């Protein structure tokens, strides 16, 4: 075969991985991985081009990102602007892409029966894209919103600020997103033909030698091979040299520098950065991760422990951070308490003290050995990935590793390299340090402005006196290396499937205190389990004050277990613990071996909790800011939030919570906890590598612990009250209007309430949503370009449902309203004009999506958990609902549109949330809308309306 340059030897995989693999290099240089999974419901492909933003023309920032957007909008073989989206949508698929500095990564999934058609359309992106003039003029606005959305976001600002403070000559300094100015206005002004620059760029850099492809399907490896050779060997090889960046963006003049930065949110952070060489080639020893593991440790003896005890920091991140081919960074990032903010010099001294400890002890093979063993176990028992993410991830790493090692390369450690460890450790020195402090206290004291985001900051030399103090850091006896991790699992035995084992969770305990749902894993056979618990107390959400206290309690509890639980975390045993409107939620996930130990500790801790006053005051202060910082969330997020407040029976606002927070004292909190625990109901799902007897024991152990230490008594069934959704009146339209003070975009959510969830009402809604899904995106974004964010689909809450539209835009909400209304009328015509085959395609597409099997335990657990917390308990829901779905007709959907959704629908139930921005033809005809009732007060609104029933259990 002349189209294939070489075929891969065995691709190393986990012995638990039933998927089949073959690696190839095509004659044109494309590295390929083929994955055969005859069980998969969705097939997938991805292609990664080893070119990105760092290669943008200096005079056209964002070109490669723009290019990425434009490949979706038509090729020579498939010139219809949305043929790709529409094909994927009509075949249960989805696509996306991303542009980073050195990569452009495209990926899709689709129903397994339609891989070839999806893959063919896809391949044309890399052969002959149209870069249509009309589409270019429109899509540039979507890139502009993407950017607009990021501008007042603290992370993006910091991201670009770093680039702005290094060598300006370095490609690292480039603005990667682009916007209307960089991609249209300035280029027109400078006489540039952007369509030619896209063609020029595609031609020069989209070369086969820089591409890697991954394809996953039901087909055999042989069949997948022919397929890929067929569609991809015509991609042209231009032998483009791979861009490299051997010169660090941070040279001498950029070291021993301090940056004082004003955030948008009220946050307090410190970023310590060291420039380091490119460690990528050392992947078999991974010295930077060895050091990140230690410097970032959260257990006893760690840097974070001492910083916490001193009341200076709460969280810490440490380790290596990617740059590009040629350079990397090493970082230590902490948040700051109000004291911490006054002690940055000391915090940083402690950092250099801990680093000095590492020099003193030298490289530790036992530490390396441990990281190795953990990674080995993690790889062996890796959860089976969803195809779309998997092809994308592997396509990226086909560029860095031999074909035979792509699956293992990022997991298995091979080499102990004390030499490389000392080499990197030698870079972590004060003379090589960069320091950034983010705090509102710098407000008004800054003299520089980063140009792309507007970030206010100040730059100073770190004084030599301060550098010297850091350089002479003695050994602090508070810092000890971590000890052996006792949570490392050793028992991976898969218990044989019991005789009375069930396909769905079975109710195996139904007492006044406990409802225990159980299922032994019959699918995945990895030594793991998920243990989920809902704790109900009417006292977790009875008022704002108690809602605050439930939160602080659990935050305090997690803060207190952190040192102990960290070992468990590294050993693949994690837990999740948060307060809810009904109670408390606890999830323990991971290797089942040491699980009961961690679970017992959490419950013991809950029931015998002693609060540290210093920890209390600090966490309370952070929570204060956290509530306040909601003002800086995105407009569309505000819209969703306000709607959730409006449609739920009981809901405390951020203002209400914040106001009540000043009244939370230590005495009150101490009194609250035993009250909260005094009466409970526990509903649990125990699912995985466990038996009925172990499950009964785990459950009973949780109860017995609560009973012994907290004297927990049962709740009454009548107390187990779920909240209802507000029942909107026939033909009603309500508008609630608010302003976002931070962002200069508007947000809108439109909710067309339909009826109670129900087999029939569920599938009417879901099928209509399926049909309008792609056209809504194509119409409201691609054509009309209202915003980057355009979403439509079902909304489900409290047993009720309806259709929702969410948009974030530069246009005012009342304008968005008419365009969404104009769009609905178009869909009605579209359903009338659509063929029977086209209609059945949509039924078939939704069917595939609903019946898509979970590939890992947690995904299956999640399905059940939904059935359980919604109190609907409909475990066979998918087969049932798909069967009903298949009997539906074009006529049925049209009747449902006319009765519930159309503008003059007799049972239209419409509520709109308008979030105004900070400073506030060729188009289809929008219908005239009625005068809306403007909601002035959320409480009056709820009082004046009925409440829906709750859904009856299955
Ligand atoms: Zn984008």
């Amino acid at each position: 075969n002349p189209a294939i340059k070489r075929i891969g030897n065995h691709i190393t995989k986990s012995p638990e991985d039933k998927r089949e693999y073959r690696g190839l290099e095509l004659a044109n240089g494309i590295k390929v991985l083929l994955i055969s999974d005859p069980t998969t419901d969705k097939s997938s492909a991805a292609l990664d081009v080893h070119i990105g933003s760092l290669s943008d023309p200096p005079n056209i920032a964002g070109l490669s990102h723009f290019l990425q957007h434009m490949l979706f909008l038509g090729t020579k073989k498939y010139p219809k602007e949305n043929e790709y989206s529409q094909f994927l949508s009509e075949h249960a698929g989805s696509s996306n892409a991303f542009t980073s500095g050195e990569h452009t990564n495209y990926y899709f999934d689709v129903s397994h029966e339609h891989l070839e058609g999806a893959l063919d359309r896809f391949a044309q992106f890399f052969l002959s894209p149209l870069f249509d003039e009309s589409a270019k003029d429109r899509e540039v606005n979507a890139v502009d919103s993407e950017h607009e959305k990021n501008v007042m976001n603290d992370a993006w600002r910091l991201f670009q600020l770093e680039k702005a403070t290094g060598n300006p000559k370095h490609p690292f300094s480039k603005f990667g997103t682009g916007n209307k100015y960089t991609l249209e206005t300035r280029p027109n002004q400078e006489g540039i033909d952007v369509r030619q620059e896209l063609l020029k760029f595609h031609s020069a850099y989209y070369s086969s030698n820089l591409m890697a492809v991954v394809v996953l399907g039901r087909e055999s490896l042989d069949d997948l091979t022919n397929l890929v050779v067929k569609l991809f060997s015509e991609v042209e090889n231009k032998n483009v040299p791979l861009p490299e960046f051997p010169e660090h963006p941070f040279q001498e003049e950029h070291l021993k520098q301090l940056y004082k930065i004003v955030p948008i949110k009220d946050i307090r952070n410190l970023y310590v950065t060291f420039p380091i060489p490119d460690l990528q080639k050392y992947y078999k020893s991974n010295p930077g991760h060895y050091l990140g593991h230690l410097i970032g440790h959260e257990g006893p003896g760690s840097l974070l422990s001492e910083l916490k005890s001193k009341g200076w920091v709460n969280t810490l991140v440490g380790g290596q951070k990617e740059g590009a081919r040629g350079f990397m960074f090493f970082i230590i990032n902490v948040d700051l308490t109000e004291e911490g903010l006054l002690h940055v010099e000391d915090i940083i001294l402690h950092m250099f003290q801990y680093i000095q400890k590492l020099r003193a002890e030298g490289p530790q093979e036992w530490v390396f050995q441990e990281l190795k063993d953990l990674n080995a176990v993690a790889f062996r028992f890796k959860d089976k990935e969803r195809p779309r993410g998997y092809t994308s991830k592997i396509a990226g790493i086909l560029h860095y590793y031999p074909l035979e090692e792509v699956l293992t390369a990022e997991y298995l450690l091979e080499e102990f390299r004390p030499d490389l460890i000392e080499m990197v450790l030698d870079k972590l020195r004060p003379e090589n340090v960069r320091v950034a402090i983010v705090s509102k206290s710098f407000e008004g004291k800054t003299d520089r402005t980063e140009e792309w985001y507007g970030t206010q900051y100040k730059q100073e030399a770190i004084p030599d006196e301060v550098i010297k103090k850091w350089q002479n850091a003695d050994l602090n006896g508070k810092f000890k290396l971590p000890t052996k991790n006792e949570f490392i699992p050793t028992n991976f035995e898969i218990l044989p499937l019991e005789k009375e084992a069930t396909p769905y969770p079975a109710l195996i305990k139904d007492t006044a205190m406990s409802k225990l749902w159980f299922k032994q894993d019959d699918k995945f056979f990895l030594p793991k389990a998920n243990l989920n618990f809902e704790f109900f107390s009417p006292f977790a959400y009875v008022d704002p004050l108690h809602s605050n206290m439930a939160y602080l309690y659990l935050e305090l509890l997690k803060d207190s277990l952190n040192e102990y639980a960290y070992a468990a975390e590294l050993a693949g045993l994690s837990y999740d613990l948060q307060n809810t409107i009904y109670g408390m939620y606890l999830s323990v996930k991971g290797y089942n071996d040491k699980q009961p130990i961690l679970l017992k500790k959490i419950i013991e801790k809950m029931a015998t909790f002693e609060i540290d006053e210093k920890r209390f005051e600090i966490i309370k202060e952070a929570y204060m800011r956290s509530l306040n910082n909601f003002r800086a969330e995105q407009p569309h997020q505000h819209a969703m939030y306000y709607l959730r407040l409006l449609m739920t029976e009981v809901a405390w606002t951020k203002d209400e919570l914040k106001e009540a927070l000043d009244d939370v004292t230590l005495p009150r909190l101490k009194a609250f906890i035993p009250q909260l625990l005094s009466r409970l109901h526990i509903e649990a799902l125990l699912h995985g590598n466990i038996t009925k007897q172990a499950a009964l024991g785990i459950m009973q152990m949780v109860e017995d612990t609560l009973i012994e230490h907290a004297h927990t008594k049962p709740l009454l069934p009548s107390q187990l009250v779920r909240y209802r959704e507000v029942q909107l009146p026939d033909r009603g339209w309500f508008v609630y209007q608010q302003r976002n003070e931070v962002h200069n975009n508007s947000g809108i959510e439109i909710y067309y309430q339909t009826d109670m969830q129900s087999t029939s009402e569920n599938m009417f809604l879901e099928l209509f949503a399926q049909i309008i899904s792609e056209p809504a995106f194509n119409t409201l974004r691609t054509k009309e370009q209202l915003g980057y964010i355009v979403f439509s689909g079902p909304r489900r809450a409290n047993g009720i449902q309806g259709l929702r539209f969410i948009i974030q835009s530069e246009k005012p909400p009342h304008y968005l309203e008419s365009r969404v209304e104009a769009f609905l009328i178009t869909m009605e015509k579209s359903i009338e004009d659509m063929t029977e085959e086209a209609f059945q395609k949509h039924i078939q597409a939704l069917a595939i999506r609903r019946l898509d099997k979970p590939k890992k335990l947690s995904a299956e657990s999640a399905k059940y958990w939904g059935e359980i917390i919604s109190q609907q308990y409909n475990f066979d829901r998918d087969n049932t609902e798909v069967a009903y779905l298949k009997t539906l007709t074009k006529e049925d959907i049209i009747k449902f549109y006319k009765e519930m959704l159309a503008v003059d629908a007799p049972r239209r139930h419409k509520v709109s949330v308008h979030v105004l921005a900070r400073e506030m033809i060729n188009l289809s005809q929008a219908p005239a809308l009625p005068q809306p009732e403007v909601i002035q007060n959320m409480t009056e609104f709820k009082r004046g309306l009925p409440l829906f029933p709750l859904v009856k259990p299955h």
